């Protein structure tokens, strides 16, 4: 396995949502094989923010996830070589992101260049008015679609008083190297979480845990 237990985690993101444009720097940890991840970021350009920093986390790799004997672990056969992502976000009032990553591995660290763009964000809506608590606990469903590895993620975001913002994802997954193996269909379960944050969250601590899963429990 190129895939130790413990990973470093390198992270540079550019981006811009509605006209404002960011630069992030990440550093962390994880342990691949556990599902689990943490990791601190820090705006380097364009803080403080003037939207809701949630929007951004599920952009900060699907290699952290326990995947069981009995399905193909497309993520963790693509290094050391890496792979790459593209998402689009659709968010209910008409806010729409794509996001990117291409994934690198050098030693025991994953090296991630994330581009972030929204736009169409109302002004007067909870992301631009900051208003976002988290994100709900989801489920991915994986499945081929052309050739390609797709997933699709239908959650929400939780906000100020007792109401949910809905958001479709689709994210579509290509290993560098030609012929690692497509795997069967399959469910990943995520919980995405803030631990920590400074007053304007130019300093934030993510955490992720994913476990692959074929729907039984």
């Amino acid at each position: 396995s190129a895939i130790k237990p413990d990973m470093k985690i390198k992270l540079r993101m550019e981006g811009n949502v509605n006209g404002h444009h960011f630069v992030i720097d990440g550093d962390g940890t994880g342990k691949p094989f556990e599902g689990k991840q943490s990791m601190d970021l820090e705006v380097k350009e364009g803080g403080p923010l003037p939207f809701a920093f949630d929007i951004l986390t599920t952009a900060f790799n699907r290699v952290f996830a326990k995947y069981p004997d009995n399905i193909q672990d497309y993520f963790k056969q693509s290094f050391p070589k890496g792979y790459s992502w593209e998402r689009s976000l659709t968010f209910e009032d008409g806010g729409i992101c794509n996001a990117r990553n291409d994934i690198t591995m050098e030693g025991d660290t994953f090296y991630n260049k994330v581009r972030f763009y929204g736009t169409n964000f109302p002004a007067n809506g909870p992301v631009m008015q900051k208003k976002t608590l988290k994100w709900e606990p989801s489920t991915e469903k994986m499945y081929v679609r052309d050739g390609v590895l797709t997933g699709d993620v239908e959650t929400a975001l939780l906000l100020e008083g007792n109401a949910h913002y809905r958001c479709d994802f689709r994210t579509t997954y290509k290993a560098k190297e030609k012929g690692v193996k497509l795997p069967g269909a399959h469910f990943v379960d995520h919980c995405i979480e803030i631990l920590s944050h400074d007053k304007d969250y130019n300093k934030v601590k993510l955490y992720e845990h994913a476990v692959a899963h074929s729907g039984l429990p």
